[PDB]
């Protein structure tokens, strides 16, 4: 009895620009915010745990607790319409195909329960159909048109209000005094990850820490060390809504009138995360070669031993191998640095698919959604949308090599004459370092030059054909 | 006549044993010797004394015998060299300082005899003290530096040859016809143990054991099950030296070779141990808060009676007392297993000493070295290396189904999955029908988790505040 609500959870991990979140609230007796647990890593495991853990935080300052369930939203969601008497459910519209399929499937069930479903855009700055609709029922495959289109919109409406007390109301969560026991944020070990020896996150999760450095990100607004992660960075918090890509927006927008019309490089980063957003939602084998009307036809590799060497970093190229283990470590990369081993292990080098690279991208990196990271892998790939140095690359960004010797300390004995290509070094050089080339450190896995002029040769067979 | 004895500690094995190999190089004689020398629990003296019975029988093997002596090494050892005439004595060389001082007394004492001492390097992959020399002078005490280390050391020598006939060449061991009754393998009874009703081991001892799961290990290489004892499983062999680190590194390095660079990840097991060791061996109150530099000093409650519940699995949480009492019958937990037991008596919920933990698992736990049992405790109660489980939760994420409460705790068996991790909470109807009233035939939680571990939180916040 009463009118019962329950928010899911899944991106939009914030109580901030939350219409779903405000809309299911309106008329409600009671409410409770949920997050249901279904390759990922243990970077990506952690930042979300603790974005639950920074909403947990949040709703208790509202008098409510965020009840983390495990198992398949299909099985788990039946279960809590009748244990709680639900009548409301709640979701932030998800666009991306197997989200799609996925959201399709429990508003089956919660029709069929008797279960009233909200759905509310708010993690692109735009409702993607629309869009595709102007354009005439296909997406846009050129970033021009997107902006053609994107500028012909009307204006971005206001940001939705943050949930506080006055929102909320009269309406309350009912709570155990066992909630914990039942519905706690889990740890990394309780998930059964090794933890052994993991350090600190270079980025912690959670909305608090994504207001905070939005705030901290405009003052500054009003390389070298670019390859390192900076205190002020939003690219993982925008995948995971825990900034609200239209709060940013609207910030933006504030900042820049404050020091008129501004172009639209202003919102250059959140204009291309809606570009690959919109070309993915009506395409389920975005993430694929065969059977993607979109992607050109390829003969990689099948090299599971070469793919293995760049997916753990090594390849005996210092500046590749770098960039990977910074990956593995932290989770997050400069954006060139995304060319430089995309390149590396597609058409460049290694002539492994793009598909690989994608799912080792999706294992690892934090900032990058299935939409995003297909997309960019095809483009850098030239599998649609219409050869970096290996050595050169990162001499040229970093000439003293501190960047190498930061993620490889095996090679910090080199000089900056050898520390981006150490199998020229000669054999007294290696000793005083205490890394022998071949022993120490692998040497590198391909003849860059040999290597790159043949893939050169295959790309131009292809689009010839 | 050149007369040697070999002296069994740890490396109880005939493979990878450069002392016992360079003993025999030159020596008319050879004997073998084991000292049992006077908290350790009967699975640890049981797996010990099924090691020395495999030695036993693999020098038989070789015509050859296992000479078991009872008595501290200072006092047997005069007797020894005087009885068998002996000029040579080999050890394989302890990182630990309680090791390292004894083996210097003796070494003090062989020397006076006119006795030459042998000490090679074989527990560990590595030379601890080079380490620590190219480190500066003092250990690393994070695990990414001791990996930037590793990696600059030169390749791993092979392991020594086996001991076989070969080797042997025309050395002998002298034996006599009374040799059981005089220098034989005790049993546990006449240890003076109380072995009523003990099982079978899960866990066999010795030499031939390790190496058979080795092969099983590498063939099979090539969840709730994870709690239960693997057939494949070497960590007691490791700690006991059934099973060369060395061969292990190199069988190892072997299948993934059949790339040249394997990452380190790839050895994680054996580099984790070095890490304790290389940390310990320079620390003789590495097992201790108070005088030992390298651990935070913490306020710890002072609570028998709540360590002796946790020490014997009555903390009335069943996934704590499951383990514990796996822990207890068998001498093996699951990693993750430690972890929850090591946080709830600590850091999480009693707040009772790290050095306790300690102490218990010293007794009951086959696989774990003075440092490697020493540094975990101090790293899992933020202690040391620069460092909340829920009881309740974390059974039940791992195991929903409760089989391994059923298992260990079978009072609890005819509680569902619902109430199996928290069966205070079950009506008393499903107690009832289980027969098992909580209070009763199971003691009620020794503790609210949620109001522990938040003031426990607390006090450790505070720490980390008056140490910034
Ligand atoms: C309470 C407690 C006692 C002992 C052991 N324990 N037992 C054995 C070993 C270890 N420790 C580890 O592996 C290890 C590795 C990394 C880190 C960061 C830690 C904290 C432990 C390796 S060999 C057999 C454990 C796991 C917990
Ligand atoms: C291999 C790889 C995977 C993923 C990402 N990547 N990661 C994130 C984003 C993107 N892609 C882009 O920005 C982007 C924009 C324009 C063009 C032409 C391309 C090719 C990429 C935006 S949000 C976080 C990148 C940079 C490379």
């Amino acid at each position: 009895m009463g009118v019962n609500a329950v928010h899911w959870f899944r991106k939009g991990l914030r109580l901030h620009d939350n219409p779903a979140l405000k809309e299911c609230i309106q008329g409600a007796d009671t409410i409770r915010c949920v997050y249901i647990l279904d390759n990922v890593g243990i970077n990506r495991w952690r930042f979300l745990l603790q974005c639950l853990e920074d909403l947990d935080a949040n709703l208790r300052k509202l008098n409510s607790r965020l009840f983390v369930i495990r198992g398949q939203p299909a099985d788990v969601f039946p279960r809590l319409f009748k244990e709680w008497n639900i009548t409301k459910l709640s979701i932030e519209y998800d666009s991306e195909p197997f989200g799609k399929e996925r959201d399709a499937a429990i508003k089956k069930l919660a029709t069929e329960a008797g279960v009233e479903v909200i759905v509310r855009i708010s993690h692109t700055l735009y409702d993607l159909d629309k869009i595709i609709e102007l354009n005439g029922g296909q997406p846009p495959l050129t970033y021009k048109r997107f902006q053609t289109l994107v500028s012909k919109m009307e204006p971005l409406e206001m940001p939705a209000d943050t949930i506080t007390s006055d929102v909320i109301g009269k309406c309350m969560t009912p709570l155990s005094d066992d909630h914990d026991e039942k519905y706690g944020v889990p740890s990394l070990e309780e998930l059964g990850f090794d933890t052994d020896g993991l350090s600190s996150a270079v980025w912690p999760g959670g909305e608090t820490e994504a207001l905070t450095r939005l705030e901290r990100h405009l003052e500054r607004k009003a390389n070298a060390n670019s390859l390192l992660a900076s205190p002020t960075g939003l690219s993982p918090y925008l995948r995971f809504g825990c900034l609200s890509c239209r709060l940013f927006y609207f910030k933006l927008t504030d900042l820049y009138k404050k020091v008129s019309s501004p172009p639209l490089s202003l919102y250059g980063q959140l204009l291309w995360r809606e570009f690959f957003y919109t070309a993915a939602t009506n395409n389920p084998r975005f993430d694929k070669m065969e059977g993607n009307p979109i992607c050109v036809q390829i003969p990689w590799d099948k090299n599971p031993e070469a793919l293995a060497k760049w997916a753990e970093g090594r390849t005996g190229f210092p500046w590749i191998d770098a960039i990977m283990t910074q990956l593995r470590q932290e989770g997050w990369i400069h954006h060139l640095a995304r060319h430089a081993v995309a390149c590396f292990l597609t058409r460049g080098d290694l002539w492994i698919s793009w598909e690989e690279g994608m799912k080792v991208f999706e294992e690892l990196l934090l900032d990058a959604d299935w939409s995003i990271n297909a997309g960019s892998w095809m483009w850098l790939s030239c599998s649609s949308f219409f050869c970096y140095c290996p050595v050169g690359f990162g001499r040229r960004t970093d000439p003293n090599g501190d960047y190498i010797r930061r993620y490889l300390p095996v090679l910090r004995g080199f000089p900056a004459k050898y520390i981006y290509d150490p199998w020229n070094a000669p054999e007294g050089i290696q000793k005083v370092a205490k890394c022998l080339i071949g022993v120490n450190y692998p040497k590198p896995m391909v003849n860059h030059a040999e290597a790159s002029r043949l893939n050169i040769e295959r790309m131009k067979q292809i689009y010839q054909q």
